């Protein structure tokens, strides 16, 4: 589990969104595994606006933050899960790192801010849904 709280927005993995999230929807994209909802209180996270390929992510299955090198956001084939069939997921970045299904939502961050959240993984790999291209997350 995990969310990014920037301004009046809550960014969660679309497959983990609650009834309250759907009842206060701002934007969702199934192919990116992202959903954004509105919040009443202001968030303290800051979105990275950069082209970084190194950062640090939170792994709840180890209660540790790990330094990682990750690929550029792309269209990657992802195996079937309980939440999606086997399909291509867009805006996905891969890294070598420990992950388990419940690690979804952990933040990946660089020196510029929050880069994205854990979305995919398995066999010593961890994948992150990028949020750096979503410039609207900074205003209104
Ligand atoms: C976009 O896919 C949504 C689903 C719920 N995600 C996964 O299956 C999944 N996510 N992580 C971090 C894993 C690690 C190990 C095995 C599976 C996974
Ligand atoms: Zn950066």
């Amino acid at each position: 589990s995990g969310a990014i709280y920037v301004g009046n927005y809550r960014v969660v993995n679309r497959h983990l969104a609650t009834h309250n999230d759907w009842a206060n929807l701002v934007w969702e994209d199934s192919s990116r595994d992202l959903l954004v909802s509105s919040t009443t209180a202001q968030g303290c996270d800051t979105i990275a606006r950069c082209d970084c390929q190194t950062g640090v992510y939170y792994c709840s299955s180890r209660r540790k933050h790990y330094p990682v090198s990750f690929s550029k956001p792309s269209l990657i084939f992802v195996e079937a899960s309980e939440y999606y069939p086997a399909r291509y997921q867009s805006h996905l970045m891969l890294a070598v790192g420990h992950s388990e299904p419940g690690d979804c939502g952990g933040i990946l961050r660089c020196q510029h801010g929050v880069v994205g959240i854990v979305s995919t993984g398995g066999n010593g790999l961890v994948g992150f849904a990028d949020v750096r291209d979503l410039l609207w997350l900074d205003e209104e």
